[PDB]
């Protein structure tokens, strides 16, 4: 697909609004919209000046290219809207911009072209999300709150409701995976399903998750690395829009509530060459010498890929002990943070990361994953047996503080091929930095509760 | 577009009302309406007589004397509707009136004309503004309060909402500009540029702007510059009936909260002759001698601009320190106050003034600037080199100043006739009103500091 | 009084708690208590060390000097507390500290004597403050309010309250000074002046003055600079306290409401040496040269001393036109700042200077209108004839012009040792900060005015 | 240390009979200044000042070895003195965080107050909260001191004048672990035990767990939309 069938179907829709999409450092979608009059073939040539010192990382003029095999019709826009996601490029060299998530993506996938282990990776994520009727927060010098509320939820159980209580609800850690009307998000996952295919996305299932406040997974295919990453983008967005539309409010936080399941990103990877998957052979689980290498790989760099895939305070809350913390692989183990899918056939060969959140940048999370193991492919990293059967086992981070302290130690990985820059690196530290220190110097409820009258 | 093609309209579109409209010194849109068969071809020749000693500073019988290029039918209106814009003209010999704004811009381009610098001069204006749910102020002798509620507004995170509290809100200084449900006014600023656009303007783009409460912005295609400004008040009237008719409140106040982003009117301007830009050239960045002229005199009077293109004391809280409030240019440096934009193209090159706000009456900021660089091309003043600290000029720092240096500094306005002595007096009070209301009445954040002391 | 007659008031009135004050650069007491069995020989000798980085603007161990003659019961803690001003002294030198506003005054006093020019300086200061029921002020991003309720406002002839509404309250500007029950601040009063002659003070008179929101003053007798200034921390202690037995709220802020009389503070002054007044003499409204001289220097010195003697933002809404604004002296004309008092007695011939208002730090306002004063003597500024229009001196019409031509006329200050170029440019930022926010914060009445435009 | 749970006690009722409530939380608000312990430490013997000499700030070699003991075991001294995670956000650069000792430096931890009398010559010490076990405190702090003079632990020269500067544990976990492995100078003389140390860091880490599994109002601030 072309700019010339992006002219095509700004007739054949009548579009009146083309709307630029890209992605910041910390993953979020910032998107600006011309009249679709303004988009012409010196559009796709040239790009649009835009101030990008406004967002988060970026503080020092940059270009917007569109991409325009990304091309799609927006479903909630009243008036007819096409999407278009963007590269930013520098506005001389037009060049990739250094801390651009897109174009770090699409040079780990270079780097991985260039060195000749493989040609193509596959990435499926498998994200998660909380559905809320509503949710209030706030922090002040006077104390601060969040009050988590849905219809759903098990303390809703003595609430009462206009026109009553209807009594059926998941328990807690009981939502796995009961019928209506226990399940009362039905309709609206399977709307998310059209939707998504409607933008673009081959939906796999859809279903209700293990907690009991509207936790709901929509499982789609996989795809190479920056084409899932603008999947998973068009995921969140799509659930989100979906969840507003319905009354309702989407969060991929990775732990909304104590006491009950978190939401994760378990991230299948393999590796493909002229057709034919890297990852398929005769070792451990039908792996191959290259799949363990990149197996060891990721161990080894696991805590500097945490501040990538788990790169929010939350996301510890989720990674504890008693969600899989074990620096391990193994095709049976449910304690082991990589595990190895039982498949049929060998082109479906893959490992399975579980620690990832779906709170982290797609593109950044899935290049760190790709450089992690690329570079245990190249420096012959072996993980060891398999944790078929213990303070030995590494564990990932269990802190933000402690991931971004590894990754700043540990960035070679990352820096190997030029994907990742020293000042890319530095900036996203130091953009997590900030959150992170706002949460260790806000006092705590539960710190109330434990130390008031001590 | 003439008054023939006004009187094919009237019939083309069934129009049952025509709309005159002109602008006070303060920069608001009057309005009077006629019904359409009183529109005849004696209407674009005589006029209409209306009393203005009701207006704002116009205090002493005038004519309203249609523009029929101007003619646009009003998308809100329930009856159908045909604006003009109008210039007020003295009853006897039919000349512009000293105080209308409109005459003054046509009187500084006539200028610009006469004095052979050149033929036309461009202006691109980008507006932001503010869109809220509930804005409740008032004050008397017990108290004071203003309290501005917006359900994007980031304060709302803890409020309870009938049907529930969607937590999705930009954060303060992060509106800039994150996809929906986070970005709420994606429907009305794609309706706000269909309107715009069916009202004769070009949009360019709209997007959500830093501020948390609400705050966007609608690009527009540069203009000539009556033409332009003749834009920006149909662009305020387009984001005030759009934004009333979604439910919202639209405000193009300079600074209406503290702690956050507040809005303004970046001008863009460019001088052309037989086609060529004259601004194009060898020099810093691009620009010609004539351009580093333009910005000498834009520096030189920059106070005295700030008069009229900051005339509200609410402006003067966004121009502080930490910020666009140096008066230098450069194209690199964001503490500049007049930047060289990178265009590629020597036609696209131009000066970008930032310190102008978009509660500025659009004509009179304009032919400010004009005036002030048309000074500054005829005198040679050099702005000095690019500032690529205590000696740099700034900003005035309050409407008085302000004011006391537009007194003082009338020259390069009252060349060519286009300001009067009288008009820049007349504005001067109107303004000294209201900043004597301001500088009287007490401040909450006085009592705050001062209650116990 | 000495440190052995303290001890015996310790016993005589079985003291169980001392409680040391003295007042920061911003005027406000701090106090510190310490059991009474602390209190010995060696404590009037030693004093007690305290960490005064926390304090306003003496940001780097310094020492609590008990000044004995000081010392005086506190008539509201429920414990038997004993009231000790205490000076501030550096602890190695044992030296007055640079920015103790009591330490400042006393050095004034001592250039005074040591110049020979007089060896006392009396000062009659009038404060005024208002009594509120309750007084609400808050501000934020989503905005601002103040709101201030009194039994006594006019504005609550409609109010309807428990037990019914009583209708006699003063009008606007008509609270000088009906009998109750029009005026129901009788009681409060007559406890006020009896408390503060139980705590030495000697009071003249006490009424109701103009403003509504039930506005009093409480006239006390004339003294030294330094114990003036004492007063009227005692007095300003007094009236809080008072007023929070009776369930009301005082304040001192130069103005508080819009459309009503504000509150000032009238400085009445004079020099005498070996017992005979030197402001008296056969020169106009029985003056002497000295006494010219005297206001000559103040005049020269107003804006300077304007930084001093109205150092909060709320004090220029006081010192608006339409007013105590002219810097000129007379003994007829109500808007001259300066006035000469018709008194019989030569003994009692004095100088009314009336632009500074109670939120004024006693100390360093008395010095500051002394050491201008003393500098109009040695330089023999004559103040030209009395005023009985534009060339005619004004007070600073900010806080910002105050403090900038107090850091441009330093010397009359600095004169002495009195004044240190650290404690004024301490001063200088403490009072800009506050000078900051309120400009910076957004205002009511600038939404009343642009938020259309 | 009975002195203090007097202080406590009376404390806490009389702002009950007051209608008030007390609390010594180190940092109940976060935006506004926490509530401290400042420890001044002196040792005598025979009525002498041992503190008292010729060196910094009128201190004696005795002194100075034992601010070098509480400067080498501070972060083992943290997981008593400061015994909750509240602690931990009062200890934040922007202090009284660098573990250097100076009688002017407001950026010390230790501090050297100026008295006239040598009898009153002493050490103070600021990191500690009023949330601490005071007997615990107390001992700890005593213990480091005293291995300080022992081995004659030589504390530099002082703060007068940065990342060499150490610094006093950032989180309870990190002074929970420093205490587990810096058992000995408080095992000296039979003072704690080993099973003492390992029950108190057990209760010390129950809090801390679940203060760490508690998801936080400011994460949700920061992370919903994300
Ligand atoms: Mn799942
Ligand atoms: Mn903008
Ligand atoms: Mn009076």
């Amino acid at each position: 697909m072309s700019a010339e069938h992006v002219l095509t179907m700004l007739n054949e829709h009548e579009v009146k609004f083309v709307d630029l999409r890209f992605t910041d450092t910390k993953g979020k979608e910032q998107h600006v919209t011309i009249p679709a009059h303004q988009v012409n073939a010196e559009f796709f040539e040239e790009g649009k000046m835009f101030d990008g010192s406004s967002i988060g990382g970026w503080k020092g003029d940059m270009v917007l290219m569109p991409d325009a095999s990304t091309a799609v019709i927006d479903p909630f826009f009243a008036d007819s809207t096409l999407i278009i996601r963007c590269d930013i490029l520098e506005p001389g060299t037009l060049q990739g911009y250094d801390r651009d998530p897109r174009s770090i993506a699409k040079r780990a996938e270079d780097y991985l072209r260039s060195t000749g282990i493989a040609d193509t990776v596959l990435f499926g994520p498998e994200p998660e999300f909380f559905l809320f009727d509503d949710i209030r927060f706030g922090s002040s010098i006077s104390g601060s709150h969040v009050a988590i509320d849905d219809i759903e939820g098990a303390w809703n159980s003595s609430t009462q409701y206009e026109g009553g209580n209807k009594g059926h609800r998941p328990a807690v850690k009981g939502g796995y995976f009961p019928v209506p009307p226990v399940d009362s998000a039905q309709d609206i996952r399977s709307e998310m399903c059209l939707v998504m295919e409607q933008m673009g996305l081959v939906v796999e299932a859809h279903h209700h998750e293990v907690a009991t406040a509207g936790q709901n997974e929509v499982a789609t295919r996989f795809n190479t690395m920056t084409k899932k990453a603008d999947e998973i983008q068009i995921y969140k967005y799509v659930v989100h829009n979906v969840a507003h539309r319905f009354g309702k409010t989407a969060t991929f936080m990775p732990k909304p509530m104590f006491g009950d399941n978190g939401s994760g990103m378990h991230c299948h990877m393999s590796l493909s060459k002229n057709g034919v998957n890297l990852f398929a052979g005769d070792k451990y689980a039908g792996l191959s010498e290259q799949a363990l290498y990149y197996i060891g790989g990721v161990i080894k760099h696991a805590k500097a890929i945490n501040a990538l895939a788990n790169p929010t305070t939350n996301s510890y809350k989720r990674l504890v002990p008693g969600a899989p913390v074990m620096l391990a692989y193994s095709a049976r183990n449910r304690s082991a943070s990589i595990r190895i899918p039982v498949v049929s056939s060998p082109k479906a060969r893959r490992i399975e990361v579980r620690f990832p959140d779906p709170a982290a940048n797609p593109y950044l999370c899935f290049a760190a994953l790709l450089m992690a193991g690329l570079d245990g492919i190249k420096n012959k990293i072996h993980p060891g047996e398999a944790m078929d059967k213990a303070k030995e086992i590494p564990q990932v981070a269990g802190s933000l503080e402690e991931a971004l302290n590894e990754l700043d130690l540990d960035r070679e990985f990352l820096k190997a091929g030029g994907v990742f820059t020293d000042e890319a690196i530095d900036a996203y530290i130091a953009l997590r930095r900030e959150e992170d220190d706002r949460v260790r110097m806000t006092p705590h409820p539960v710190e109330f509760e434990l130390y008031y009258s001590v």
